[PDB]
DNA sequence: GGTAGACCTGGACGC
DNA sequence: GCGTCCA
DNA sequence: GTCTACC
């Protein structure tokens, strides 16, 4: 009752709505599809994980988001709480309206976009994204959701538990940066991965200013943001673009790799021009994410989200 | 400048 | 069952 | 995918 991850039926008294209907929202279309790696679907069409350093479990009706929260006495949540769901949902940005001209302007997505509505980007945390993120290259995302899950419970704060599920925040940066925090990683299974968490993190807080250097991108272009995170270890164009795109704001930002590529040339029997060469190759792939951009303007990667999704999805 | 190859790991094929 | 793929 | 050796 009382105890386990709840449902919505199981106790009503605890949870809360936000109006949202899932043409602007499916939680089954983006919590699962590569933009975080940190919710399960615990019970059916029920997600749970942490959200603003606390755990949540979500789930959706026709019209409304429902919420419920564990931080005290049991209650459901404040409306100050729920803004910060609404906040990592970017609630704000209106997913009728986008489709809406990425539709407009492009036969394909329309076709495409009638049947995978509510893909939108979630705000990430910079921190969260880029490591787990640098855990992305080379990967699929299986190992990629098992490798986040491990280094969180290593090196976390631990935040609550439900049945035999302990939930941990994140890990900090000087967390990360600690001593033997590589070798760990590796008996974790991050593979060669492991050093660029530990360098990454070290490059951050001892060469790059810390956490303002990172949480300054936000207000920096798109450009600027994008050259700095290629500078630390084991970020690349793509991983740097996800950041960019995930949770420093730059709706622009299409992360180009194989799935993209694909698309591109089934959908748009597209080719590159420019570049030197014909396949993958970062001048073509740079060259891949103008075209993008010119096709759908200044949110590309919320629409490039959708065809991504809906391409995991089939 | 613009390529090739190696690279931790493990669920998928495919013979 | 195993070696090559591939994310 | 990122990184490094190399024409
Ligand atoms: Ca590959």
């Amino acid at each position: 009752g009382s105890e386990g991850h709840r449902t919505l039926a199981s106790t009503p008294a605890l949870w809360a709505s936000i109006p949202c209907p899932r043409s602007e929202l499916r939680l089954d279309l983006v919590l699962p599809s590569g933009q975080s790696f940190r919710w399960r679907e615990q019970s059916p069409a029920h997600w749970s994980g942490v959200l603003a350093d606390q755990v949540w479990t979500l789930t959706q009706t026709e019209e409304q988001l429902h919420c419920t929260v564990y931080r005290s006495q049991a209650s459901r949540p404040t409306p100050d709480e729920l803004e910060a769901v609404r906040k990592y949902f970017q609630l704000d940005v209106t997913l009728a309206q986008l489709y809406h001209h990425w539709g407009s302007v492009d036969s394909h997505f329309q076709e495409v976009a009638q049947k995978f509505q509510g893909v939108r980007l979630l705000r990430q945390d910079p921190i969260e994204c880029l490591f787990s993120f640098i855990c992305s290259s080379n990967n699929n995302i299986a190992r990629i959701t098992g490798m986040v899950e491990r280094l969180c419970q290593a090196f976390g704060p631990r935040l609550i538990q439900l049945d035999d599920v302990t939930y941990h925040g994140f890990p900090s940066l000087q967390a990360l940066a600690g001593p033997e925090v590589e070798a760990h990683l590796r008996k974790l299974g991050l593979g060669y991965r492991a050093r660029y968490v530990s360098a990454s993190a070290r490059a951050i807080l001892e060469e790059q200013g810390g956490l303002a250097w990172l949480q300054q991108l936000r207000e920096s272009s798109y450009e600027e943001a994008h050259k700095a995170l290629c500078i630390l270890p084991g970020v690349g164009t793509k991983v740097a673009d996800c950041i960019c795109l995930m949770a420093l704001d730059k709706p622009q930002a299409v992360p180009v790799e194989v799935h993209m590529w694909h698309i591109a040339q089934r959908d748009y029997s597209w080719h590159p021009t420019t570049s030197q060469a014909k396949g993958p190759s970062p001048q073509t792939n740079k060259e891949l994410g103008n075209f993008f951009r010119s096709l759908w303007g200044p949110y590309a990667g919320w629409a490039q989200a959708v065809l991504f999704s809906a391409d995991l999805r089939q």
